[PDB]
């Protein structure tokens, strides 16, 4: 019961994609190795199925195509992702940049826009250049800050003439917990038998990439926002958190799991410091911020992109690792009764109304004036033996979108400045440690043939754009 004019004129519709997710074509075009290149080609067995993004769905070859497909679907908006190690293939200054790439992203805005579909460019997706992850460490260095502002600069003032809307990190959450707290992704540090310690580096890695964010926001707006008239921002992700009982403890762990998720970061950009109940409990396991860095934090964003895809209850919990620090049990079920029907996974389960109470949060404890759904979306098995005919009836998809915006649209009924939805995937892809076990998009794509042919969900979302 949820439709276009129920949302202001000013909102954008769209839906993303990610650089190794998507673009494949890992070792053409001059572009150099990422963590994940890495990460998947030395340690398949963490891989669900040992697949990696060596070609991943092949946009680098096909963006053509996909673009008409964005148009055919009247995206008005696509995010995308820049392989930072494509158009700098070591990483820093002095190993060049690679000209093939940066070809490759002015080929690709143009076509965009030439279609009439607004670009919207993320600086890092958790796809950095090897060569700097080797050099110090990566974000367990300081030295990533002023390196990832030069790339920021450089971008900037290569692409930027046509870019309105610049994210510097996606979910720097999941990129410091899954790569240093459990070792579950790039580079795969901190879980037993692995590499870091799951007690330190989660926080070092977190205190570095808001530095490296500040250094990005900084050089925009000092140096290209007047001119190119665009927005930065960050990208945040977070599962609601609900109190399982309604006594006091469950209250106090809702707010513990949000500040250790949520607050690790949106505090800093608040206040210019972590938030109480992470001090309380890390205490001096947890980076302190110089004066100055504390000043120059504070709303160090110009929006704040979010992620949401679950709910799930909380509790008092009875080795130290960030995974433990939050005192708070986590589960999907109250009496048995699960929080929202569980998808593939067993993880996702569909609460379209933790996104409203999400969205209610951040305004409200951390003031924030312009927020957009970034990443919205629900898993699908990747069911191989049946004919896509079946496979593209995603009714499912279709159902689970609705219900989503129609929650968008009371979170902006009752305050919140919400700007934007962007459906996550607008085509299959490759899905980091589950490889191609499943499926998000609203366009299919054969993971062998690349063939691509919409689901049901993009038809329904091709009408639901152009309502009013
Ligand atoms: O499916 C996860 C999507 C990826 O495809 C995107 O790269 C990322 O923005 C998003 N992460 C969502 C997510 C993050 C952490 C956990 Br645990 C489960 C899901």
């Amino acid at each position: 019961v949820v439709h276009r004019r129920d949302f202001p004129q000013d909102f954008i519709f769209g839906a993303g994609g990610s650089a190794y997710q998507c673009e494949g074509a890992y070792n053409e075009g001059n572009r150099g190795p990422s963590i994940w290149d890495t990460f998947t080609q030395r340690s398949p067995a963490k891989i669900s199925d040992g697949s990696n993004g060596n070609q991943a769905i092949n946009c680098y070859h096909m963006y053509k195509e996909d673009i008409k497909i964005m148009k055919q679907t009247g995206l008005e908006s696509y995010r995308f992702s820049i392989s930072w190690s494509r158009v700098l293939p070591g990483g820093r200054l002095a190993a060049g940049v690679n000209k093939d790439g940066v070809k490759f992203y002015h080929d690709f805005i143009d076509e965009l826009l030439a279609n009439g579909i607004k670009p919207s460019v993320t600086l890092f997706h958790w796809d950095l250049p090897q060569a700097l992850e080797d050099e110090y460490g990566g974000f367990l260095s300081h030295r990533i800050v002023d390196d990832f502002c030069e790339y920021a600069e450089f971008c900037f003032w290569e692409f930027g003439d046509k870019i309105k809307y610049w994210t510097t990190f996606n979910e720097p959450h999941t990129f410091a917990v899954n790569g240093y707290a459990l070792g579950e992704f790039a580079p795969g540090r901190g879980g037993k038998g692995d590499e870091g310690d799951p007690a330190i580096e989660p926080y070092v890695v977190t205190h570095n990439i808001l530095l490296a964010h500040k250094a990005a926001v900084e050089e925009y707006r000092n140096k290209f926002q007047k001119c190119q008239e665009g927005e930065i921002g960050i990208v945040l992700n977070s599962m609601w958190m609900e109190p399982l009982s309604d006594v006091q403890a469950d209250i106090d762990a809702q707010k513990r799991a949000l500040d250790f998720m949520l607050g690790w970061f949106l505090e800093p950009l608040t206040t210019g410091d972590y938030p109480k109940s992470m001090r309380e409990l890390v205490k001096g396991r947890l980076p302190k911020f110089s004066a100055d860095d504390s000043e120059k934090l504070k709303g160090c964003y110009d929006f704040i992109g979010m992620n949401y895809y679950t709910a799930t209850y909380v509790t008092n919990a009875v080795k130290l690792s960030y995974e433990t620090d939050d005192q708070v049990t986590k589960t999907f079920e109250r009496n048995q009764k699960p929080i929202g029907h569980a998808l593939y996974g067993g993880w996702q389960h569909v609460v379209p109304w933790g996104l409203y109470k999400l969205l209610v949060y951040t305004k409200e404890t951390y003031h924030v004036p312009v927020l957009y759904v970034t990443e919205s979306g629900m898993v699908e098995e990747n069911k191989t033996k049946i004919l896509l005919s079946e496979a593209r009836r995603d009714a499912e998809r279709t159902d689970y979108h609705q219900k989503h915006l129609a929650s968008v649209r009371d979170a902006i009924d009752d305050g919140v400045n919400v700007k934007g939805y962007f459906v996550w995937s607008f085509f299959d892809n490759f899905e980091w440690n589950l490889g191609y076990i499943c499926r998000y998009g609203i366009i299919h794509v054969d993971y062998k043939s690349f063939e691509r042919y919409p689901k049901e969900s993009a038809i329904w979302y091709k009408n639901f754009i152009a309502g009013k």
